[PDB]
């Protein structure tokens, strides 16, 4: 809607966050006022998270690539959990920590880069640079109640500031052995905590959960559903009606209810087996009092709400073919829409994953740190078709030889692309299988 | 829903558990309050735990690979049971114990690693590291009520704390031969139990069963079905009706019910055959009183609940093709949804399986301890198609020879992948066929 | 449903077993309260038992394989019997016994390893080690009533404790010549009985029958069907109604019934041929008292119960294509669901079959006892496609010869796989055919 240039307010960054507890309730379908309506929260998030894979950290430096694929082999599942937590909660905070601790469970692995999650509830506030907008400190706070290795109960309200040059930690309550109170220097001059920001906006400080647009529609669907269920349970079964000369004598003779009022107060419910008959006088009349459809128009409204919910999330409708089975005829036909959605979504996080890869390389001299990220195939590229292209290019090449020696570069690049596509296993997430095959090939020689 | 950042409480990890007895009863359809509604539990869990097989522990070391595939041959069934347990209860526990006990039933396998299970009801609490959330002690408790080899009954309550440094065990009851009471040191400095976590959440302590979101929907389905069935049995059959001039004379003459109040109070019932004719006087009338629909509008609500339940589980629709026969038109068309779900689901446990592989290698020098995990084929590629890819690569290769000798690495890698895919038998669990053929080939030479 | 950590009881292993006699009644459809409902018990069990074949005992030692295929050729039928008995009853106990007895029916076979069944009713109780949970002693008890080779009737209450070191047998009543009373030493240090445990659980002592989840649904279906049949027989036929000026004179003139009351007491049923005509006066009126549908809504509820029962058993719909004929359009499309189900089920028993194979090897020096088990093809692997892969790999091989001599190993392994698949006859159960062909080839030379 139009507005005049002189009737606008001043910009103000949005410090508001998602109701993380409510979001996790709706993902688990636990909130009482959304249980029926929150059925669609799980499929959208699960499908979106599954269809986008994990970042393929590609770097031209050999050692940097080795370190990156080591981290991937360590923490691919945690990367997937980062994706789903960022989508579900909007903000998922990842901490990478360097630990040199010795334990027998890691005989060869002396030093570990620990992929440590931080729940969004832990981050009470983030210090932002007014000018460059790079975060300057993280005010982590959490209640850490825990049990002793014997029997004692131990409570502690721990909070800690994480700054680039150092981190300041203090605890109120019982001793925590692993944490050293006071300030400790940071081994590097940057904060190792990467904040993934789902659905980030230039006018917002935090990330956004994908549930938030559809939540009022979940409320409407839940309210309509519970109203329909209540009305059905009230009036679906027909209410047999008897017009009797004498109700009291009737009840007394049939079922021995001498005190009908007391029977009503006592919740007295009469036993009917099903094969009954009505022996009535001339003027006595018995009829069923029945409704055509106790639901009313609720089915059409629920259908409309389902369509609106699908539209808001713009998910391809083979996810929700239970409502529309005909969409399942060609899911491959629907796959390009999923490709569009996943392409749009991967750009939200690929920058943060570049930052995380850069920090991982820094936390373990390389010729470069500018990682470029590939992604898993939404719909797999056919290896037979790719090999057909390879053979067709090869036979096309080596003919009309005036083209030059760039044919060799094109052929080796295409061979590398085919090798990457085929070695990666379509049913297996990520590119851990490629690194595994490379390691096995190197060892076997 | 949005909220101002400064109006949220303190983070606290949730120690709550899943109702395990209720979960397994619903899985067995035993709960009276959920007998009708629990019909959807089994197909969800079974399809999920089946369409993923078992992890394929890959390691470049020959000795480690031999240990791992021997372990797989031993406990593939128990690993599938672990998958089922994790999907059902939400939290599963595995306890590998190295036993050198000699019995004639294993003349050759003197030393055995006993893949033993711990119920989620066995464990009373887990002691976690406050700084890393790593388990530092397991709190087990259980009653061993058993029968003596004679005719005596033995009631034994045993509690045992397992720690990385030692294992403590005490029994309050009759003696048990196998257990040495008190603290016994652990031969290795790590806890020999692995805590599997289904649907892992950062803020939770125990994994979440996938039944939990659908439980309100199962309750609603049971309520609707029970109400509909009761209403039908009450009213679905018609109720004949006789408007007579004098009921009591009619009863006395025809059916011999001389005292009708006694007959009704006594619960007596007249017999009929159906082939009856009504001879009535003029004033009296006799008509049927019948219901347009005893169920009312229950079928649409049941369909809606079924749709919501399938959406919550995000299960493929061919799993419930009875409700939607159109879904059975092309199961392979819906298979990519299953592949996506399995891709998302395998990562929930692959980290714990890596930990198990690392430990069992430790429990029984090796050049590596970082096991990279493969998996069974969700939608296995045609061996004819794979051979087409191999032949097409081979013909494309060995032409335009400027590429180099990397063609050898590419083709041997592709041949290894082809051997893995072809030897891996699709219709049998795991890769016991590959190891079996390898061992038989080695013996045959 | 969720619950707090400190509000759980102490774990107890469940000693409950299946109501075995009730289960065999429902499989035979003999239980009065389940005859109509238990129609679905038979197809589920039969389909599951058929679609999974018999274990393919594979071992790399030649003599061990020879003994295993001898046992297979002897007892494939009894192994299928073991499968179906475990499926129906939940717990089927197998006894392997060694008998040297001479009889002319076995001229060349002096010593026989008898495949002897034990019904679950015979096993009163099983002694368990509290630590390793291995069965330590079987308390078999059974009444053996039998007849003489002449005319005498014989009765004997026999029970026998079977332990690893020895088995102790006693009889109460008439003599049993074949059984030597008192203790007799065991030839080996393990019990000669194997327990197959369907649907075993770590919280359950015994197995469970797959009828048990559907049993309440069987009750509901039976009750609804019986109520529907009763209502139909009561009211489906129309009840001709006559409003008569003088009913007594009417009856007397039509059918000579001088005393209508006595006719009613005598069960007097009038004879109507069908081609009747009513000559009524002006006042008199005759009408039919007919119902739109005496059933009401029972068909919809029965359909819902059928869907729920199918879902609980998660059987592919071509087993029940009679209710949904459209599922039979492509059973091959439904075959992967059966593959998934059979893969899941085979893991329940393959461990016990490995135990039985090892034990058969022990009771008849070998280089190994760790038998690996294959299984029959759910849907057959096409021999034409397999040969296409063989030819395609062979032509792909022997080109770009830098790959090495591993091509020979790959080719011989693929040839062995093809030979095993083709020699085994699809329409005939088991792998007796491969052993028979091998024996015939060896003899013919």
């Amino acid at each position: 809607m139009r507005m005049s240039s002189g009737n606008i307010g001043v910009y103000k960054l949005d410090d508001s966050r998602v109701d993380y507890e409510l979001a996790r309730e709706l993902y688990q379908n636990k909130n009482a006022n959304y249980k029926l309506g929150s059925s669609f929260v799980r499929p959208i998030v699960n499908s979106t998270t599954g269809f986008m894979g994990v970042p393929h950290f590609q770097i031209e430096d050999e050692e940097a690539q080795y370190i990156l694929d080591e981290f991937v082999l360590d923490n691919t599942s945690k990367m997937l959990k980062t994706h789903t937590d960022s989508l579900k909660q909007g903000d998922c905070y990842i901490w990478i920590t360097r630990e040199e601790r010795e334990n027998p469970l890691y005989p060869d692995k002396k030093v570990r880069l620990i992929y440590n999650f931080i729940s969004p509830e832990e981050v009470k506030e983030i210090i932002l640079d007014p000018t460059t907008k790079e975060p300057i400190a993280y005010i982590l706070e959490s209640q850490n109640e825990w049990t002793d290795l014997g029997e004692n109960k131990r409570k502690a309200k721990v909070k800690q500031i994480i700054t680039a040059e150092s981190r300041f930690v203090e605890v109120e309550g019982d001793k925590i052995e692993g944490l050293e109170e006071g300030e400790t220097p940071n081994v590097w001059g940057f904060i190792p905590i990467i904040h993934f920001k789902n659905e980030a906006d230039e006018t917002l400080k935090y990330g956004q959960s994908d549930i938030e647009p559809i939540e009022p529609l979940l409320k409407a669907y839940h309210d309509v559903m519970l109203h329909a269920l209540k009305g059905s349970k009230m009036h679906s079964t027909p209410k047999l009606k008897l017009k009797l000369t004498d109700v009291a004598s009737f009840l007394a003779h049939n079922f021995g209810v001498e005190d009908p009022v007391k029977f009503a107060k006592e919740g007295g419910k009469i036993n009917l087996d099903g094969h009954e008959i009505l022996f009535l006088n001339k003027d006595e009349e018995a009829e069923f009092v029945e409704v055509k459809s106790a639901i009313g128009d609720a089915k059409e409204l629920l259908k409309l709400l389902f369509y609106c919910i699908v539209d808001v999330s713009e998910t391809p409708e083979f996810i929700f073919g239970v409502h529309t089975p005909s969409a399942l005829a060609s899911v491959k036909e629907q796959m390009p829409i999923m490709v569009n959605k996943i392409r749009r979504k991967r750009e939200q996080f690929t920058n943060s994953w570049q930052l995380l890869a850069r920090m991982v390389l820094i936390m373990s001299k390389y010729s470069s740190y500018d990682v470029t990220i590939g992604w898993d195939e939404v719909n797999p590229r056919d290896d037979k078709e790719l090999a057909e292209t390879l053979e067709k290019v090869c036979c096309a090449l080596d003919k009309a030889l005036e083209g030059g020696f760039i044919s060799e570069e094109s052929t080796v690049n295409f061979l590398a692309q085919y090798i990457d596509t085929m070695s990666n296993y379509i049913s297996d997430d990520g590119e851990r299988e490629g690194e595994r095959e490379k390691i096995i090939k190197t060892k076997m020689l």
